[PDB]
Parts: structure tokens; sequence; C-alpha cells
């Protein structure tokens, strides 16, 4: 339909704009003392929250450049609300202040070009310097007050350290709701391997867009299933079982994907299917793993074994199945032990005679997976208030915990971005890339001074006392003193500050370097 | 619908209003350091690029004039994106520069028959000089050399050397995903001849536009194929095997062709229709060789063999047919290895015994096809992410390579346009034939001028310098140095910059000689 | 629906606004230095061409009663473009010229019958002087010479002229496509008859309008034919045979003819239905004539025999029917040449005896079709664009050369039309008939003016010069060299040209005495 093509300044303007209009949304939550804002519904009373990424995902402007630029910054804190649940705000203000300040370089001619050239210098050393200065959380009983803070509770941090210990620092560490009134930790045989659902037709939980599946039935092959009709006489059998059906493929596609996504909507079955892990001969490995976990049989050609030939016996069996966008986790395999532990002698006598370390590698990998198990979480509590608390607790205890332990802990409250400002300013540079250091060095203030601002001390006092105090003393903008804030507790892990930065200066580099935009024009 | 019908100069004026609207969105993109430019999308995320032939599709003007221009303009770059993948903006920037000059010019006068004269005469000398100056490539290490650049890899380049001396210049390369790790060549027998699918229906690789058939049948026929009733058995037939067909008939029309479509769209067959290569007792020839590599049978009226009576043994069969919008390819036919042999030494004694060069040349086309066999590339590597990255950085290779072996190399970065200027100049005209070469000589430094401004470079001094350097030096517009070109590697495919060069100079002589528009006049 | 009576002067003046408006968007392309025009589609790139007629046709104007001048001076164009390709363009020009010029004499007075007549006169004179000078075509070699130029080839004049002597001068010649690739001349027996199609929807040929039946099954008939039930066994027997049929009948109406358009439509029956020729005792004669050269039986009730006892083998065969809006032709009988021979030696007796000169004319007549036969031209090609390229050049180069063999060639590119300015100027007469006289002596020079301004020369010096060189030398629009255009064989039929001028004066004569326009009032 019909095109808006707007170049030079206006379309940058107007990309500006948009970006402003979604940065005075959002900023306003920020830091720990942030206001609240009002959201429409269309039914019901409206939500106020000061949560930010719900904020941002609410917003849709008419104007449609102003509505590019909102899906835009919106899509850059997407990559980042996925640890922890704070790095989806600063990447925003950290957008705003570099566009603005860039928007108006330019338009004093400044090259664009050294201006990128410039911003991703100064992120890189800023990258550089967050890694260099950061307490690395290694030890056991700092990973245990890790697991101990955010919410975490109290008893949170023991438990998540003892599954943490049992598994590994990449073993899988699942959450349950146990029917008693206590939380139990328990080490079960399961499976995790990196295969989302096909369709998010087929997810049971929408609120944490996860597929559950209590019980259900494996399908495990290797082939490809296009067609329904291989399929029908097996589907007839498990829906005369009434129990859900997971299927381990090679790729699920043509009409009978469309038939099976059709039957879950509808409700008919309660069908999961993902890709298989892994590929060529290697695919087959961790297939037939798969298939000595949870008792079902590999359906292959190898094997003579067909797709409308598939019983309900050859079918894998395991307690629960949980598959996220990305991961297809397995608990409680109904396979035997003795198989696994026959696979896993078999998998480490393999490890101790191939010669290819990526083989090897890989081989370590299928050991590990097997014999780490998955640390289940049985989730008790006197109600279901309470039950659903404690979950969400632990939820983002454990992620904020994995986090930490992967990269280490920072100063928080923007204490780290302000205390590499120095390493950035000493980077050397000239012309339009001196322009972009500097533009990075005045944006990186950002945080802290809307913080201190929200709770309504003056921005610029603030900056100027933290850039002349000792490292690791900051500011407190819940009681307005300047305190130690590793012994305050107020801390960040060091992935969602670096997450945030590298995002917003990306979309930052990408959005000044625009020259024309097309959109559709509105309908008079 | 009603017409408003326009003539004179403000027809010509608004078709240049429309050229200049989509010559402003697709030339900031040229160039290695070319700007990006946003796109709008109906559902998701806006996407942003810098590719040319992209925006160029996806503008559409409100304004039916200026939509004239910009249909025309993307039609002429639509002759010239098959091949490499930059052919198709330059063509737009010498579009935009000839038409609005030679409008200027023949606002005061100058008979716009002389003007295209003139272009016509400039546009040939060019091309002759540029042919002339080329480094042409046909040492196997030249080839190499050019299959490792671009994307190209490492790899890529020793692969498609080999495969290309295997099958010759013109031998049938193929590209395919292995399941193992390592990319692998392979020659098999094959056949590949230029007819494309009857209708873009069957189309089952939308992205490539090809039609990719894995294992199917292959029905061969000269007859001409109008009623459906007459391969109702076959067709029931191949539905209980449940395998593609391929269709090799003189033609397939009247109510077969849309049953068909049909058919294939609703996914109840998977069968393609292409027409019979070769005519009179030509035809037959292929048809035959056709019947001997795939192990089927030729359906014809000689042989007493009639459609309703093919079974699925008269079949042809392979392992992968490919089929684009003007050839159909075969990889792995099932006929037998010694009846192929019989059947090119029965071609080989035909060639050595026929006296026509004419029907000696067809003969060996048809020896060629069947003995040089198809190259087959199995494309291997760790991850799905990674194999799609390899293939398709392999297809562009390919292409770049098989384009500079046919024509050869100059240099990039329209250091070779501005080269050929002089000999340009030296052409001698009179009137408004002078005219046109002047014209043609100041838009042909419109690409490095713009190249030069949009790396912030004045174009103007980039311009000028050049012209005043040693032949085979020119800009850098990554680095702004004056290097070699052909050291640096800032080489690009003789074929590519004179089909652009030819396109524009073809479509700016028409659109010169426009005289009254005829619009549908929009509805109120 | 409400209509906008309009009288007196702005009801011409809307007459000549409309023929203005198409005029000024069909003369441009005049010459063979015309200029290219831009025509809109639906779907697809949009058109440029310089073909006069498919311009005209695509020319639709909102104000109803330009719409109204338009559609006239289209109907005009009609009537000539059947005869070679240009007349369909100079009739609009000099439409153009005449009714401006006579507009504006009538608006001083000038009293419209005056005009007429001397219009009428004017047009008689010049026709006369055309045919006065020309050069008559009637020896074999001039024959081949103008089957000869055009596009004509080379061998297209030999093939003509070999089976124009063959078939003579009326006689029958088709163009075939041979499955080799050398053209070939056959002559055989064949029958054609002023006789079309009863309705356009059996057509199978939508460009050539033709309707083409191969093999088809001949239905010969003096019955009129208004129920489908009398002939539903032999469609059946038809249906069977899966070949066309070709009904030749005195008249197919009442049901049966929407059936059978919706057989056809459907393409349940390749079936075409004409009336017989011939009225009274004498279509009886020819019908039996058919019957012979197709091996058909005459249904008629005579022979007591009816249309529901028809069966396949009274049905008549031939290789090949063509069907176009006015006749019928029939190629390759398949009846007996000794019947054939029969039938000729008793119409030759008839002739002999005959003493009434009409029933001896019409013998005649029955004897040249029957004796004379079709001359076949299977037009042969190396690919099918070469072949479909031949046959279109060999389609107008056929026309051209019957238009000269009837009337004979003249001085082209208009300059025949100044060289008859004389004597109509030598034409006595007073008042409004000298005024229209002067009229066409002023509008006769608009071709040649406009060929000449097409190219850039000045049109006034052209015309001027033309007026005073010798008879047979005009101006090569092409090189501006005033040559022999004999000599340099810039020709154009009489037929084309002096077709032209009457339909133009005509249509303006018509035009010039409109004094009230009843139109359609448009809806709001």
């Amino acid at each position: 339909m019909a095109k808006e093509l707007k170049f030079a300044e206006d379309a940058r303007a107007a990309m500006l704009r948009g970006v402003d209009k979604l940065a005075d949304t959002v900023k306003v939550t920020l830091g720990p003392k942030g206001r609240n804002v009002v959201l429409e519904k269309s039914y019901g009373s409206p939500l106020i929250t000061n949560d930010g990424v719900t904020i941002a995902k609410e917003i849709e402007l008419e104007d449609h450049f102003e509505n590019m630029g909102a899906k835009l910054v919106s899509e850059v804190a997407s990559k980042t609300n996925d640890i922890a649940g704070d790095g989806t705000t600063t990447a925003t203000v950290l957008t705003q202040a570099i566009v603005r300040e860039g928007l108006k370089n330019v338009t004093a001619g400044a090259n664009p070009l050294g201006i990128r050239r410039g911003i991703e210098l100064a992120t890189k050393a800023a990258v550089e310097e967050l890694h260099n200065i950061s307490t690395v959380v290694d030890s056991k009983e700092a990973i245990a007050q890790v697991a101990a803070v955010s919410s975490g509770s109290d008893k949170v941090g023991h438990l998540i350290a003892d599954a943490m210990e049992k598994v590994g620092n990449d073993g899988v560490i699942t959450i349950e709701e146990s029917k008693g009134i206590e939380t139990e930790l328990d080490v079960v045989e399961g499976m995790q391997f990196d295969r989302g659902y096909l369709s998010q037709y087929m997810v049971t939980d929408n609120d944490k867009m996860e597929a559950v599946l209590e019980n259900p039935y494996i399908l495990i092959t290797d082939k490809k299933i296009s067609n329904i009709q291989d399929i029908l006489p097996l589907l007839e059998q498990i829906l005369q079982q009434s129990r859900p059906l997971l299927i381990i493929a090679d790729d699920v596609d043509g009409e009978a994907l469309p038939t099976l996504v059709l039957n879950k909507i509808r409700g008919t079955f309660n069908v999961v299917a993902v890709k298989a892990p892994g590929f060529g001969d290697r695919r087959k490995a961790m297939l037939e793993d798969i298939a000595i976990l949870t008792g079902g049989t590999v359906i292959t050609d190898d094997l003579g074994l067909e797709l409308k030939d598939v019983t309900i016996e050859n079918l894998g069996n395991a307690s629960k199945v949980v598959v996220d966008k990305d991961n297809t986790t397995i608990v409680e395999g109904s396979g035997e032990k003795e198989a696994i532990e026959a696979r896993v002698q078999l998998i480490k006598n393999q490890i101790a005679e191939t010669t290819s370390d990526f083989d090897r590698e890989k081989l370590q990998e299928r050991l590990a997976k097997l014999a780490g198990g998955v640390a289940v979480v049985k989730v008790g509590a006197a109600t279901e208030t309470e039950l659903k608390e404690l979950k969400l607790r632990i939820e983002d205890a454990l992620n904020a915990t994995r986090a930490a332990v992967e990269e280490g802990m920072v100063s928080g409250g923007g204490t780290a971005l302000v205390n590499v400002i120095s390493k950035v300013s000493a980077v050397e540079a000239e012309g339009d890339v001196a322009t972009g250091i500097k533009i990075v060095v005045r944006a990186l203030e950002e945080p802290i001074r809307q913080i201190a601002e929200n709770a309504g001390y003056e921005g610029s006092v603030i900056v100027d006392k933290l850039k002349n105090v000792e490292l690791g003393t900051g500011f407190n903008a819940a009681t307005g003193e300047w305190v130690n804030m590793v012994e305050a507790g107020i801390v960040d892990p060091t992935k969602v500050t670096r997450s945030a930065l590298q995002n917003a200066a990306s979309v930052s580099a990408l959005l000044l370097t625009t020259e024309a935009v097309v959109a559709d024009k509105p309908e008079p």
C-alpha cells in the first residue's frame, strides 16, 4: 500500500520522537525508588505497575515512524529481559541518550560512520573494563549468598547451592510444586536438550511460554514426519490412553503439523513435537540415549521400524516433560537404570578412546547430560498463594544465581557504569571517533542520574560526588547515604549490565546511520 | 477505469519524480560503506537492511505516474539482479542520472531522437572498451581465487575449482546439504535442460523459486497432455507410492494442468510438469537420452505406448530433481550405466559421421550433457545455521565464479566505469548526438562519486584524482586510500557492469522518447 | 438513466476535445521515426509501444462527451486496421484536422451542409486521382518483390509468389508451423467459404480471433439446428472419439447454441457451428461439394437423413479447419480425389451449358474454389521464437501482398497524399462547397507534416519543398534526404491510404453535422 518515503533529518527526527516517547514512558520506573505507571486494559480494572518490560510491551504509537522507533527499542529490550528483570530498562535509557546526542552532533556535520566507529570502540573498551573489575562469584558460599539475595528468601540459597553442587554449573535444575508444606530438593534421571517447540499453539503455560506435559508418551524417531497418516494408529492408541504425547523427530511439517496444531487447539490431543537434537551420525547418538532413558525405541529405517507400525510399547515414558521456546526438558524417564549406566560407560569408553577434541567434547557433553541428572525442587507451602509466590521467588533467584555464576557480580545501582568512565575516556581517538567516544562518555551517566532524580536527589550532584569517591562505594537511592554497595547488598549481575550496554550501543549505531525510512501512509 | 491522459513535459516531470524517489531510496546502500534503510512490515518487527534489490522490490508509490517510473526502473533492475547481487543498484543510479540530465537538455530543444542515438553510440563504445580492458580469468588458479573471494570462505575456492574442472566450463554443478560436518564434492550422472516449470504453483522452495523433488518418479513422453483422464491410473499408482512425480511432455495444458496445480496446492500430489526439450526429430533424441539415464521409457505413439497404459515401471527414477523457472536438473538417474555409455558412444559415432556443423553442434551438446555429469556439493557443517550460511555463501560464490569465467574480471568500486571515460569522449559526433555523448560521459561518474559521498569523502575530488592516476589504481572507499584494486581485492565481474550499463542506457533511451503517458485516474 | 442534453456548439466543443485527446495520444507514433507511448496494465509491467491501434483501443476518457469522441474515432479506425497495420492511424490524424478546421469555419457561419458536400466532392476527386496515379502490381516479379518487402524476409517473396501462382490471385493460402527447420509450401485440396463462427466463445486462438480445429469431425446439413436433442447421440459419439466437431448447418440457434457454447467454454466439446454458405438450391450445391471434398454426407430431408440418425461415418473429415469471424477454411479434406474430380467435371459441364451469366459466375466460383485448392505454408525454424517471428512476418507480408495485388502500389510516407493536392484544388466549387474543398486541401498535408515533425524536421519546409519537386520523389524521414521513394522502398499500398481517407472523410462529415448530443449523466 501507499508508502511515505522520507529522508534526511526529518525521518531521523520522527525516529527520535518515537524513541523519546518510549523512553519517557519507561525510564520513570528505573531504580528502587521508581514511580508507578498506569496502563489501560480492555476489561477489568486498569493495571498499575512499575515493571518496565510490561509497559514497554504495551506501548503502541499512532504515528507510523514513532511506532517504528517504539518497536525497534522494544525488540532491543527483548534481547535483554531474558536474564534478570532490570536489563530491559537501562538499555532503553542508554539508547535514548546516545540517539539524542548523536543526532544533535550529526546535524552539524560529523560524518555518521565516524560516530558509529567511535561508539563501537567506546563500547568495546567499556565491556573490557567491566570484565576487568568484578567480584568473581565461584565459591560455594558466594553462590549460596547470591541465591540468597534478590528475593531468594533464605532457604533458596542453600537449596540452589546443593542442587548446583549435585548437578554442576550447567546441570539442569527444575522447580516443582510439592503437595506438602515443605520445599524439597531431588535429583533424578532426566534429559534437557536445546530443542524448543515447533509452534506456540501447543504451549501449555501461556504465562511461562513453556509447554508442560505430565506423564506423557514420547515418540523417538530420526525420520521426517510430513504426513499425519503415518501416525494415525498411534494417535488413536494414545487418544484411547488419554495421555500427552511427545514427538521427537527430524522434522514435523507438511500437513501433519497443522493437523496436530488444530487437534491441540481443540483439545483433542495433548501432543508436543520437537526437532531431534544433533545431526548426521551424532543425532542417532543422543536419540538412542533418550530412548534408553525413557524406555522407548528410536523409530529409524536402520532398525526396520515404520511410523505406522509404532505401538504404545515402543514409546518412551517419563513423569514430566517441559518444553520451552528453545529447549526440551525430560524429568524421570521410565527407562532402566542399568541400561542408562551401560550407555554412560560406553560413552566414557568412547571419550577415553576418541582422539578428536571436537568429538571428545561432544561425547563429554552427552556424558555430562546423561550422568548429571536433573535437580528437582518440589516447592511446598501452606497456601496456593504462598506456593505461587515461592515458585516465582525461586525462579528469578535461580536465574540471577546462574547469571552471577557465569560472569560474576559488580556494583549495583549503575555505579559500575560510572566506575568504567575513566577507562573509556582513556581511549585515544581523533575526529568523529573522538566525538563518539565523548558521546558514550556523556551517555554512560544516564542510569545513575535518572535513579537519583527519581528519588528526588539532584542527579548532577550525585554524579560529581560519585566520580570522586573510592571504587566500590556508590549512592544508595533508598536511603540517600553513600555506603559500600557490596556491603549494603546493592549488587547487580555483570552479564545484565554488559548485555544492556552492548544492545543499546549496537542499536544506536544502527539507527544513527539510517538515511531513508519507508513506512505505510496513514489511511484517511 | 477512467484514464488521465497527460502529454508534453510534465508527464516526463512526473516520471522523473518517481525515478528520483526510487533512486534516492536505493542508492544510499551503494558501495561497501552503504547506509541502512528501514522497511515496514505488516507483522513483526521492521526489517533493517542495505540490500538494494529488496528495497527496490518493496517500493510502491501512491502517485500513479511516479508509480509508473518506479515499476519501470524495478523491471530494469530485474534483468540484472540475476547475476551477482550488486548490478541491480548501479543500473538505477545511472538511469536516474541519464534521465535527469537528458530531460533538462530536452527541455531546451535538443531533438530527443538525436539524444537517443548519441546515448546508444556512447554505450556501445563503452561496452567495447570494457571488453577491451579486462583481466581475463581462465587459469585454474585464478578461477579458484575468484571462487575464494566475495564470501567464498577458502575451501569453496578449491571445491569450485575441482568441480569446475571435472564437469567443464558449462558443466552442471549442484549444491546439497550433507548430513555430516564436512563439505564434500561428488560427480554423478545427471541431466540439466533448459525447461522450467509450467507454473509457479508447484514451486517447492519459494525463497529460491526452484522446485525440489527428492526421489521422484519421472514421466517421459513426447505426447501432449491436455486431459487429466489420460494419467489418472498412473496418478493413483503414484499416490499409492506417495512419491513425487516429474512429467516431461510436449505440453501440459487444457484441464489437466489446472487439476494438477490444484492437487499440488492441496498437497495431494507432489507433481511437477515441464516441457520436453528439443523439437521435431531432435526432441526424441534427448527424450531417449533422459529415458536411458533415468531408466524410464519414452511414451510415444511410435512405440505404441498410451498415456493411460503407463505403469510405475516405465517411469524414470532419480535421487533428486531441481526445477527452476527456466531449467530442469536431474540428479543421480536410476538408468543403467552401460546403456548411458552405449548412448554416448552412439552420439560420438554420429558426431564423427555427421557433416552438418549445426547437427554436429547439437549432437555435441547432447554428448556433453550426457557425459559431463553433474557436480554435487554436499555441504556439511556443525549446525543448521552454519549449514545454511555456508550454502548461501557457496551459491553466490559459484554464480560470481561463473560470471568471471565467461567474461572476466575488472576493477571494482566503479573504477572500471571511469577508466572508459576517455574512449567514450573520443567518439566523434555532432549536434544532439554529441550532446548525448556528453550526457553519458557526465553520467558515467555517478557510481564512484556516490560511493565516495556515502563514505563521507567529497565525490568531485575523488573523481578528479581518479581521472589522473594510473590505470589499475582506484579509491578504496573502505579505507580512504588510493591503492591497487586488483591487489586489494576490490574487483567486480565484467558481466555485471556491462549488463547494468546496457540496461540503464536502453531504458533511459526508451524513457527519454516518451511523449504521452496514459495512466489510471485515481478513484475518488 | 438520466441524460444531460446539450446542444449548439459546446456539444461540438466536447466532441473536438475528445477527438483531440485521442489524436494527441495516437499521432505521436506515426511514421518510421515515431515516438513511444506508455500504457498502463492492471497486472505485470506496463507495456511501452508505438503501435497505434493498440493505444487507440486502450483509451477511455472520463468525460462522457470526450469518451463519445474517442469511441467514435476508434470505431472509424476499426474499419481500416483490417488491411495492413498503419491505416488505423492516418485516418485519426486526418479526422482530427478536418474536424478542427471545419468546426472553426462553422463557428463563423458556413452552413454545415455545404461543408459536408464540399468534403465529399474533394474526397471523391482525391480517390479518383489516387486510382489514376499508381504503380499497378500485376507482374509475377513485382508480386514477389512486394512479398519480399515490409518484413517479407527474402524467402517469403518467392514462397508467396509460387503459392499465389499455384492457387491464383483469389486462391486460399494458409500458413502452418512445420516441425522441421525449413519452411515449405504445399498445395492441397481445401475449402474456404465466407461463413464465420456463430459466436466468439468457441474461438480457439484469442490473439488471432480465429477458431482452429485439428483433424475435426465435420457435420454437413442443410437443416436448422435449434434443439440440442437432435445431435446428442452424435455428440456422445464424438466425445467418445474426443475429436473436434465442425457443424455446417442452415442456422444453429435456440437452446442448442447456448448449450454448445457452455460445453466449449467448459472444454467438454471442441465444437464450432457455422452457417451454410449459399441460399436456396445453390446452398445444396456447395453443401454437396463440401461433402464430396471431406468425405462426409449432407444431412437433408431430401435424402431422408435425420439429425438424430447421423453417425460418425456420415461426418466429413479434414486435417485442419480454420474459422475466422467471417470465413471458414477447410484444409486437406478426407474425401476421395476421384469424386472431387467428378464434381469438378460436372461443374465445368454446367458452366459450358449454363446461359445465365449470373449462374455461370456462381458455378465458376464453385469450380475455382474446388479446383484451386489451398496453399499451405509449413513454416520451419530452429527455435519456437524464430518460428513465431517468421509466422508473424509471413502473415502481414501476405496481407500486404494481396492488398498490393488488388489495388497497386503508390509512394509511401504520405507522399501520395500530397501528390494529389493539385487535382483536388482543381475542383470547381462555390461558397461552402469551395470552403470544404479548401478544408480538405489544407488537411491533406497533415500526415507528412506530422511525420517530419516527429523526426525533428520542420513540417512546413518539408511540405513546401515536396509541393515543388518531381512526382515520385518524396522525403525520407529516416535519413532526411529527398530520394526516390519507389527506388528507396518507402512504398505504401494504395488500398490502405484510400480506405483511410474515405473513412476519415465520411466520419468527419457525419460529425460536422451534429447539433444535439444526448449523453449519460455521470453518477454523483
